[PDB]
């Protein structure tokens, strides 16, 4: 009911220039201060630079283009201050397969301060549904362009409640009432004004068509016009200003309509906007800037990480329930396995050259299949992972060990369904011990080759550009794999040791043909089991690749900090 | 300056129900008539069913859920009436790599009636840029979430000018002023009211926060409230209605704020919305329905198709100029080719088993590489192809023969860059005639295998679900390709004739080892060139597959009519 950790936002001489395809100035000398307990509205035409100003003061724009001082409590934007900052963008990026209640319950479980009952977090999640009026669309999905779900004015309020279930100190909303009608925008502005006045927060909105009652609820007003600001001050002090300059309406009208006609160059009675720029820069802006220079300012760390892992994994399983593309994958891999078992039906144990071809086609198949599906994991989560990474929703370790743990359920049943037909139709080395060793080596090789597609795809966050890198990489792995080229040059025999197909192929041949004595009694001293690498330094390098490719996939997602 | 082909839209008792996860009614008994020369505004809260009503009367919603009569000129919605209907949706789907002027010039070149000068079409394209005020953002890109481009209120006006460059008879706009300020929404409503009054069109908007001057510009007003309508009639007749029911404001306020407070259940003085439903259903709706039952109603065909092909192809090249992922593909395929040429450096012409392995790895490589990149062509164009297919922008044949003609530039230089190193480093059969025949067979096999990935991906419009179908399909093509399995069963020797790897492998072996007499003088009567299929019935089946896979890819895109 009372205040919180206060944030005083100060932006001093913010400029932003882009390069044409000289420069053009999107913002040029914006200066203001938003104290705690204040409700600022950023008004302006539809070209001004309001979303770049609100992306600059939320820490979402940075680089060599910005030329200003964004000071949160007289210090720069750290990651410790981006956790108490809630940013509602214009574009609403939500997960399409969860419902509204499943979305807001996951946000309330992740972001609320964790020294609370689960029932208190769920009651806080349903207390913001009833505040924004999301009760009729509570159990409706939040679908895509293709998936028809909730409305477009309910998708905005779901995104607002997404950042109300943080309890932030600085709330930066970019056009929150665009998409709501005349009486839900009034209730939303009443909610935000209650957050600013009662709870002592710092709310910064960019409202675009405010009513005359909605304009009365703002403390300060920043009027923007083509980057250059025209007015910083109280809302009730506007229209007492501009009569010192000489601009007054001919009709009793809305203050926002008049203040947005002046920002375009219309008075409804010759250089109106330049007159207002020169009038703001000499009568109002130094008195603003002298006002802003005088403002001076372990055992549960495992349980939090495991709760984040369980919440992220349970969300990850809730969106693969929408797809029924799991019986087609099984019925096609089983069909390919019946094909591979029927082509080698007349194969015998004594035909070693006929069976090393089968044991190499298995290594081609289960190195090409998982590695080419794993390049869609991280590129298809890019637009939401960037937003929830900039927001500070979770740690990267809990997010990474949920696509890892979420992939180890059907990438272990597809080679197990392949092998139970292909092993016994071809009738390889009989017994439960070689069958289970072949299954273990195949399940290890699938996880080792899946990490290659994870890493190529975390490094290149595009599933089309990564699908041609991983194709040539896996074909180079198949080429230096052991079945092709006889007289390899002496300078290129080292290239098979970085291949992951080589170790699986050597392990399968060593399981099938033992050590090289039970087949030579029956009859291939260089191509089969007699080789250089052993059976324990081939599972060691497969485990090393299984861990190292996921370490590289984690380090490639660590570069995305924005 | 005068009227056009008139459209009288009539929707009679439109209902729409969806299934929960009984039914819920999104719309329930909506009845209205929009004559030519009329400007109707659909008002309502943010759950009503306005976008489903405007998607129903634009022919974009259909199925077993709709239970009404949508009558355009007393006849159902055909494809001949969807060409004079322009629908502006809420979500703006534009191409991200074109600019604003390049977008609107392409729309003006495609949709204007083609018996006109190109300069007249370009002046009409720049006459709608100056009308909507898109002059400062004229040469700025229209980028994605990732690609920062024009603003969000300029992206709305680009989508409105996208449908103003059609000259339609029925203009259905779904929230066109959500995202514009107070003075661009007034100018947009003035533009649409000028189109309705001067040019005799039929404009249907769904406005959401209208001002008091914007409310004066509508002819008829349809007030919606949770599916059931509350008022159909003139805008000036509202607030003279509801005083027959007994609802009048306590303040002199906006008519839209009062009419949207009544649609929620607020009067600002007990069953307000049910009172208004029962008052509309007995005092106003029969007098509406008796008013709507009394309303009674070759050589250039090649040049148009070629102009559409050139416009669509020139747009297709303008977005692959953004990506610089063409030197990485070349520098990786050249690296793989140096790898394949260095592993077979010590290979001789007499080593036939050593060289059939190389000629089969080439057939693996250039059947796995193009076919796995071609599954991203049509799934990555899905959301814009559906919109421009429902709009009627182009024929499907011109759109299909521009991704076909747009892929035949770098899918012909990658095998040509592979082969110029791999042919002369391994030093295969010397001479310009076998080198050019091998290059021709490789360039034909690449185009034949690219069609497999086009068809699997036009049939499954998802690049992740198609990448696992095409992987197992190409691995089954490699398996029944000719190099693996010696003793194939007699019932499975027919499966190699549907493989595309088989014909390329047979043609490469027949080019390298001739007919089977110049190698047997030097020394493989069953595995090399002596085979069943000839050299002319292997290029014939490759041409048949190159044509048939693209015919199937065209017929799979023909199912998407929505
Ligand atoms: N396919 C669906 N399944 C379930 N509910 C749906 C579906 N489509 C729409 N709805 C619900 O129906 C209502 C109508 O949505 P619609 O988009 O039709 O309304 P709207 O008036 O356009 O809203 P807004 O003004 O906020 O955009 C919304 O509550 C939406 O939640
Ligand atoms: N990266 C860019 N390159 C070129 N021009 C840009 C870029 N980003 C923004 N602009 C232009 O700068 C202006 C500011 O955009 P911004 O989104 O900042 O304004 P806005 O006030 O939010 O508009 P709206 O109210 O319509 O959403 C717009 O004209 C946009 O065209
Ligand atoms: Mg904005
Ligand atoms: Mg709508």
């Amino acid at each position: 009911s009372s205040s919180c950790f206060p944030i005083t936002l100060k932006f001093v001489d913010v400029c932003y220039r882009v390069k044409i395809h000289e420069e053009r100035t999107i913002l040029s000398g914006v200066t203001g201060m938003i104290s705690p307990g204040e409700f600022m509205a950023v008004l302006g035409p539809s070209g001004s630079g309001k979303s770049t100003l609100l992306n600059a003061v939320a820490g979402r724009l940075h680089g060599s283009n910005l030329t200003g001082k964004i000071l949160i409590n007289d210090g720069k934007i750290t990651k410790q201050t981006l956790k108490r900052t809630g940013f509602v963008a214009q574009d609403d990026l939500l997960y399409p397969h969860l419902t509204v209640r499943e979305t807001l319950v996951f946000v309330a479980l992740l972001r609320l301060p964790r020294s609370l009952t689960r029932d208190v977090k769920l009651r806080a999640a349903e207390s913001v549904i009833s505040e924004l009026g999301l009760t009729k669309c509570e159990n409706t999905v939040v679908g895509n362009t293709f998936i028809r779900g909730i409305s477009g004015g309910e998708r905005k309020r779901v995104s607002i409640a997404h950042e109300l279930l943080i309890n932030p100190s600085l709330l930066v909303l970019d056009q929150p009432t665009s998409g709501l009608d005349a009486t839900a925008a009034l209730r939303l502005v009443q909610t935000l004004a209650g957050l600013a006045h009662g709870k002592g927060k710092t709310v910064v909105t960019s409202i675009h068509q405010p009513s005359s009652r909605v304009f009365q609820m703002f403390d300060t007003v920043l009027l923007l016009s083509e980057g250059k600001c025209l007015f910083v001050g109280k809302g009730r002090d506007a229209m007492a200003y501009f009569e010192s300059v000489g601009f007054s309406p001919a009709f009793p009208m809305n203050p926002a309509d008049f203040l947005l006609d002046l920002a375009n160059g219309v008075c409804q009675t010759p250089n109106v906007r330049q007159t207002l720029v020169t009038a703001y820069d000499t009568l109002l802006a130094p008195q603003v800037k002298t006002c802003i220079e005088v403002s001076h300012f372990i055992t549960t760390c495992i349980a939090t990480w495991f709760s984040q892992l369980c919440i992220l994994l349970h969300r990850l399983l809730k969106e693969r329930r929408h797809e029924s593309f799991d019986l087609l994958r099984i019925f096609q891999v089983v069909a390919a396995s019946i094909l591979c078992g029927l082509m080698w039906w007349h194969s015998d144990y004594r035909d070693v050259h006929d069976r090393l071809g089968l044991l190499f086609f298995i290594s081609i198949f289960w190195g090409v299949l998982p590695s080419f599906n794993a390049v869609f994991t991280f590129p298809q989560e890019r637009a939401i992972f960037t937003r929830e990474r900039a927001s500070g929703m979770y740690t990267l370790s809990s997010y990474f060990m949920a696509h890892v743990l979420g992939s180890l359920s059907m990438e272990l049943v597809l080679p197990a369904s392949f092998l139970t037909f292909t092993y016994w139709m071809v009738y390889l080395r009989p017994g439960i011990v070689p069958f289970l060793l072949t299954l273990s080596v195949l399940l290890l090789y699938v996880l080792a080759s899946q990490g290659l597609g994870l890493a190529l795809g975390a490094a290149i966050m595009d599933a089309k550009k990564a699908s041609t890198i991983v194709t040539v990489t896996m074909l180079a792995f198949v080429l230096t794999g052991g079945y092709y080229v006889n007289k390899v040059p002496s300078g290129m025999v080292w290239m098979k040791y970085v291949s992951t197909t080589f170790y699986c192929y050597r392990l399968l041949v060593a399981i099938q043909y033992g050590s090289g004595e039970e087949i030579l009694r029956m009859l291939f001293v260089e191509e089969e089991v007699i080789g250089d690498v052993g059976m324990w330094t081939s599972v060691g390098v497969l485990f090393l690749m299984f861990f190292g490719y996921r370490v590289l996939a984690y380090l490639a997602l660590r570069r995305i900090k924005h």
